[PDB]
């Protein structure tokens, strides 16, 4: 009544690990999919459900009891999609527009009559909202570039790959960085394979990071020239409980690892490499900002208060944080939606006289009206929210 135990869906896309969310969730698999993403929320293509009717159309019918007064204004429905992603295979390195391209992006395709559904369609929001990934497991990733010297440091023993390499490295600067990200994803037939043939070279002479990700990336991706990315972007392993953003014009990759995975309902997504899909090159530089963002800026710095473990996050959209359960019940409120989601150990969950019960990888819907909720149990619990 008062905490709706959540039916999930689970996205099989190829890339998807077949025994991920079984080893760790008991989850049952017994066709072996690739489960790829189990998705907790009230998305129109496969919302949630509870005990059953959709999430969504609860949502509809009463937004304010649900969302609370501050999200329905904001926005008009549940502001967030939380996800368990499962990496088997690397995927495509993607870059998010920022506000002012997004409106455009997403105004020039609804222009020329793009459906949303469709593969060619790239803006499906007129506006940047971020993207938080929380390890669950080890997580290897890409994320923004690296700083100019490291960059020049990991090119030189590929610096006859290609012209625009040496031409980099001549002089180390944001525009020539640019040159060298497009003419990489813009190498054609012998161009291609003489750059990639330079690298594999180098494979064999080159020992530890980033190079032995390049190795589980060519597995995958053997003919590709996102191959040389992890030399320009930043090769991050995200233990567990670390956290990540995706900020804007950064090109990004998730590679491995499971982890929890917060946005905004709608994306906006230009390829940048790792994808046998067309690229747009001249798009996709005018959407990238080449500075470098140094290591120690890439993780988030959480916030702990209490048992909570706020992951603080720049924009009102959504919230996001632990909540290290113990045996004495502690008080969990919001002023908004909440979705609960058992991380480890065990979660029960107490409203008056109703109690629920969360196994790891199980979560539950907590409306806004019905907000606080105790928590007690074992292990840790995570929060989607809003701190409107």
């Amino acid at each position: 009544a008062s905490m709706q135990k959540l039916i999930n869906s689970v996205q099989n896309y190829a890339w998807g690990s077949k025994t991920a969310l079984t080893e760790l969730y008991g989850i049952a698999n017994p066709q072996q999919q690739p489960m790829a993403e189990l998705w907790m929320g009230a998305h129109p293509k496969s919302s949630s459900r509870i005990t059953t009717v959709s999430l969504r159309d609860a949502i509809e019918k009463n937004k304010t009891a649900m969302l609370g007064e501050a999200v329905a204004n904001r926005f008009g429905e549940l502001p967030f999609l939380f996800k368990v992603l499962c990496a088997a295979q690397p995927l495509s390195i993607q870059v998010h527009p920022n506000k002012r391209n997004s409106e455009i992006g997403f105004a020039k395709e609804n222009a020329a009559g793009i459906p949303m559904d469709a593969a060619e369609r790239n803006y499906k929001d007129p506006n940047h909202k971020p993207e938080l990934v929380f390890a669950l497991t080890p997580f290897l990733a890409m994320n923004a570039f690296r700083e100019f010297s490291d960059i020049v440091s990991l090119l030189q023993p590929v610096a006859g790959a290609h012209s625009a390499i040496a031409h980099f490295l001549q002089v180390p600067n944001a525009e020539r960085l640019s040159q060298l990200f497009a003419s990489l994803l813009n190498m054609q037939g012998e161009e291609k394979s003489r750059a990639l043939a330079v690298l594999k070279a180098a494979l064999n002479s080159q020992q530890g990071e980033p190079w032995q990700t390049i190795r589980v990336i060519s597995e995958y991706y053997p003919d590709d020239s996102g191959l040389f990315s992890p030399l320009l972007l930043n090769v991050v392993k995200l233990n567990p409980g670390e956290a990540m953003f995706l900020f804007a014009e950064t090109p990004a990759a998730y590679l491995q690892g499971v982890a929890l995975e917060v946005m905004a309902n709608s994306d906006n997504v230009l390829r940048a490499g790792l994808t046998p899909k067309y690229i747009d090159i001249p798009e996709l530089v005018a959407n990238v900002k080449f500075e470098p963002k140094p290591a120690g800026e890439l993780l988030t710095a959480p916030v702990k208060s209490g048992a909570e473990l706020d992951f603080p996050i720049p924009v009102d959209d959504f919230a996001f944080s632990l909540h290290d359960l113990a045996l004495q019940e502690t008080s969990i409120g919001q002023h908004s939606a909440a979705i609960l989601f058992c991380v480890e150990g065990e979660a029960v969950l107490r409203k008056d006289e109703q109690r629920l019960v969360l196994k790891p990888g199980e979560s539950a819907f907590i409306g806004a009206d019905e907000s606080p909720v105790n928590a007690s149990g074992t292990g840790r619990l995570a929060r989607v929210y809003n701190k409107l």
